């Protein structure tokens, strides 16, 4: 199973974690993730170095990851601090494996490669999650597939007009304008949907107002697979910059080669004080993201041993660019770390 | 997977086909099954040619299949029809692959294998089953084995098996005989029960009861449609029914022969063919065969043909 | 995939068995078992030899098992002894085969190897089994491990400290001593644990405690429960002797047949209860979760080429792991 190790990934969200560990899978690698006492997060290799069993398993003693088989204890820098047994002789080999772990803009961030390369400073700009001016509400979903599927899926955002289309359809669909800017690790496609009636979901967005808008869904990837849209509409002919609109959150973690983790959110200017626009967002994320968006990339995974064994190649439309493009990016990663 | 590709193989009962596409998997090739606004079934590969969505979660638009995903249209013929994206372009690449389909005998046929090869005069002749001169009624079932062994078990149970070119014929007579149940009441006899295979795994048989030396065509009867087509390797398909020239027109007994377990598999005899299936392995790696009985004789036969037709398709 | 077929296992616990075979798997080599009318048991290989039907779906008739299918009937020696069809003739080729089989001390013991080889005298003793003086009580539980995972387990019983903190912890467990003598194909450890209070299981039945365990090649396992007023000799305790026996049923779950023969209360069903609920919870689902746990972390294990780290609880589990990985590679040596 071919990965990109040496980078950033997103394990959790901070409110999946607490002093009880989740085990959790990226890049086929399992880790025990807890919050310690001072409140920092930890990521373990979820294998105890004595006889492998999962530390997430595992309570804290004394603030210390404790492994329920025998009862060795650990620290968050995967250091061996008790050993009950004989005379308690802790040498080197007790010590388990820990992960870089940066915990920012409502984000675990967790480096699975080699340690020394780890760099907060490259770690994605995620600040509107936790901007006081945005009110930020999402989630966490499980999908069987290559994380690439999504990644395709959520860099072709028009997907949206056919596979959410009782929320997303718009008649103004075949007057699309779509640009892409290609960044170093950085690619951005644009669109306009300019001059029609808003979808069912920008007309929520806008408390019912009915008459012709222009909408824009702009999405913004950087490595691997960590992904930033915006989703505006605006009473047609208004400038962007003034628009009501949604930065939002879309981060694939791979889990095993075949499934993957969904970090989702939006992070809204409008309505910041209502629970009930909070619960349109959460229910778009439900229905969309979580059921629709995974029937349909659940189903091309099934499909990828017919695929294969009879040699079969996308065919590209004009909407293809974006998604391409990081495609190809991500191969080039994978090809570089391939070297050894 | 080891298969006769190069056949006609039952991918569904019409029945079970409408405009709203029914996707089902034969010989490991996945298909979306459909009915056109003039009625006609499409079968077309269930893989869309741009990102391999299932077109059979699509649905119809103006008669053509729309592609749940990003909306392309194709037709019957797997022809991409619409685009409606950037300037709406179909090259030949945005076509999707069709597969011969006839509708006949109240079946979906369809040929998975060598397109240039697929001709409908070599269908299997069911033709009891839109005969008016009989009442059909049947169904359909899945069974996790290999398809093999139900061929096996049907064409199990003075004698007779009379062997030719992709059809060997199995027949019984049961004189001085023993009435079937059902055919009790419709009068000693004469029982008969037949079957015919032909290739690779389309059976149909006669369960026939008469007075004491009467033309077996004239007899009280049922012809008895089983059809077995392949899913996966360790899986399959059965389409079963009935043809009857007797209470054609009572409804209760409409409703046991269109039982599976009447009909087809009683959930004892399934379980022993999943039973079999899970034992391959182990037969597979310690290179036991099947030693084979006095009874065994038209099993035989039909399987060493249907090896026959594999090691032909090899290369 | 790797197993020592050259060996007794047990296959069934007695009272498992009847004229209703039972079909079981060890060494990914699937059994019909059943009890004969004359009250001796068999073994077949569950292939009909026919079709491959499981005669462990069958049922008797006249004390021989009936292939479901077709109706085959064979004896306890996997002889066909009748065939219901055309002239009813019994090649040699409609024989099933017949494994080894040892009813003894309440267990049923089963040679999956070279039939040749089978030596009933190589069978280990468990007598306490169908002593008088014990009252035996115990079960079956399937686990998802390889089972050397729970030899493991077995054979490192200062785990329960931890593991069954709530019926096994005791204080004295700092103060523990453990001896390990080797004998051919017979691994004990022994322990003393002095001077401490009583665990909840020790006190439900200043005192002295003793877990010793007895090891036989492959995988079969005795051990020693005492507890007795502090300065007592620990020959005139009350005690359990545990019957903990593994097989192999493919390369990642096994077989697990335990019970404990007790000299003490053996009249008394409510030491009955207390001994089937340590049994349930600390055997078959705290143990358990923890070696499936494991089994579920081997892929990472082998494939990032992670050897264990050892501590001063795990010479006697190492011992008997190193001994079965000889028999184990001896064996592979055609
Ligand atoms: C999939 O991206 C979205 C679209 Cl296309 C419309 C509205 C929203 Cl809230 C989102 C989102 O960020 O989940
Ligand atoms: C696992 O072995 C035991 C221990 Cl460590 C304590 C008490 C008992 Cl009863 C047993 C037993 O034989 O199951
Ligand atoms: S497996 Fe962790 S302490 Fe033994
Ligand atoms: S996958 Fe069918 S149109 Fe995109
Ligand atoms: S499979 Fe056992 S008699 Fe036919
Ligand atoms: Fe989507
Ligand atoms: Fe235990």
């Amino acid at each position: 199973a071919t990965f990109v190790r040496n980078a950033w990934y997103v394990a959790a969200l901070p409110e999946e974690l607490s002093e009880k560990p989740l085990g959790r899978t990226i890049l086929d690698t399992p880790l025990a993730l807890y919050r310690q006492p001072d409140g920092v997060v930890a990521a373990l290799l979820d294998i105890c170095p004595h006889r492998f069993a999962p530390l997430s398993d595992g309570i804290l003693v004394n603030g210390h990851l404790q492994c329920p088989y025998h009862g060795l204890e650990f620290d968050g820098g995967g250091q061996c601090v008790h050993n009950p047994h004989g005379n308690g002789a802790r040498p080197a080999s007790l010590n388990v494996r820990s992960f870089p772990v940066v915990e920012r803009d409502a984000l675990i961030w967790i480096w699975p490669g080699d340690p020394a390369l780890a760099d907060p400073g490259a770690i994605p700009d995620f600040g509107c999650r936790v901007d006081p001016a945005y009110r930020t509400v999402g989630g966490y979903g499980h999908v069987d597939c290559n994380y690439k599927l999504l990644v395709d899926n959520l860099m072709d955002l028009g997907h949206a007009q056919y596979v959410h289309r009782a929320n997303a359809q718009t008649d103004a669909f075949d007057r699309l304008e779509r640009e892409v800017i290609v960044g170093d690790g950085e690619i951005q496609a644009l669109m306009k949907i300019p001059g029609g009636t808003p979808s069912v979901l920008m007309a929520k967005f806008l408390r019912g107002a009915n008459t012709p808008v222009d909408a824009w869904n702009d999405i913004r990837w950087n490595k691997v697979s960590a992904m930033l849209n915006f989703i505006a509409v605006a009473p047609e002919g208004t400038p962007k910059e003034q628009s009501i609109h949604s930065r939002g959150t879309h981060i694939l973690t791979p889990e095993t080669e075949a499934s993957c983790h969904y970090f989702f959110g939006s992070s809204r200017n409008f309505g910041i004080d209502d629970p009930e626009m909070d619960g349109v967002l959460r229910s778009w994320q439900a229905q969309a993201l979580v059921k629709e968006d995974k029937v349909v990339v659940e189903a091309i995974e099934r499909r990828r041993a017919y695929v294969e064994a009879n040699g079969i190649r996308p065919a590209m439309l004009s909407c293809d660019e974006a998604a391409v493009r990081v495609s190809r990016e991500i191969e080039k990663l994978e090809q570089l770390e391939a070297a050894r």
